[PDB]
Formats: structure tokens, sequence, C-alpha cells
RNA sequence: GUUUGUAAUAAUCUAGAGAUUUUAAGGAACUAAGUACUAAUUUUAUAAAAAACUGAAUGAUUAAUAUAUCUUACA
């Protein structure tokens, strides 16, 4: 036999063109409250297609990108530089030094 | 409280060195309790750098994409 089984997902295809619009005016309408989440579970996909289908207004993405710059500067020198040789590691290895 | 011991003044007595009384007097390094009288008392004194790796369990938020082309839109 073979040896066991690590990664086989599955593709599934669960939304139809008309439940795509849906996705798009319910995330344009309050991205707080339908996130990606959200409605990721209401049209049961994964979180990324929720994602390719629709973007949030660059109004509500700005703060994204600032509620984690403010959580990383609460970090110490300490975790700083693990979590940058954490990120260093990734595109390491994708340029085949790892 | 404990300790030392009956200060001075005054009264009386005394050849006079002294005695008696006021007198358990007057003191005191010490102990205990109480008391803010003195000192803890000058305008952000100093030091302290601060969350690793992998697996597992379980959340939040988010483009967490690629290929073709050079024009596209407005005025
Ligand atoms: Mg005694
Ligand atoms: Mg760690």
């Amino acid at each position: 036999d073979l040896p066991p089984v690590l990664y086989n997902p599955t593709k599934s295809y669960n939304v139809t063109p008309e439940q795509v619009e849906e996705i798009r005016e319910l995330r344009a309408k309050d991205p707080k409250k339908y996130s990606v989440t959200y409605l990721s579970n209401k049209y049961n996909c994964t979180k990324v297609f929720i994602m390719m289908c629709t973007q949030a207004p660059r109004e509500h993405q700005e703060q994204h990108k600032l509620a984690r710059a403010r959580t990383a500067e609460n970090w110490g020198p300490r975790r700083a530089a693990a979590k940058l040789d954490a990120r260093r590691r990734k595109e390491m290895l994708h340029r085949g030094e790892i």
C-alpha cells in the first residue's frame, strides 16, 4: 500500500452566479458585520473564495492593516526578532535556500 | 515600673562633728505604654528591554491571486 495521507483536499462549488452578487452587495453594505468569515460560513465556502469575489472598501482595509500594525508595536525586541525570522525562513524556503 | 536612697529650703535640737521632721524625699544609664515635640522633607532619583521552536486543539480579521496587453477614463 501507499504511505499515510497528509494532504488530500477536495474542491467544492456551493456558490452560484446569483449568490456571488449577494456576497458583493453585502460586503459593500456593511463590511464590519458581513465579514469574510460570516459570508464564508453563510454560503459554505472558503474564506479565500469570499475574497476572490469581492473586496471590502478601501476604508475598511486600511483599519485592518493598522490593527495588525498596532499589535506589532506591542512586541518586544525578543518577539519582534522571532517574528521577522519566521517571515524570512518562509521567503528563503521558496527560494530553495531551506 | 525598676533602681538608688530620703536632696535643697525651712522648723527644732546640738560644746560640734551632727540628729529629728516636712520626706518612700530628690534623682536615674534602663523597661513598658501613650503622645506626632524633633528627624525620616522639596517640584516627574536610579536600575529593570520585557513572551523562542515543532505538533495538537480552538478563535478573530483580511486579497492571502495570476496571465495577456498599453492605453483607459474624463474634460
Ligand atoms: Mg521598685
Ligand atoms: Mg513561541
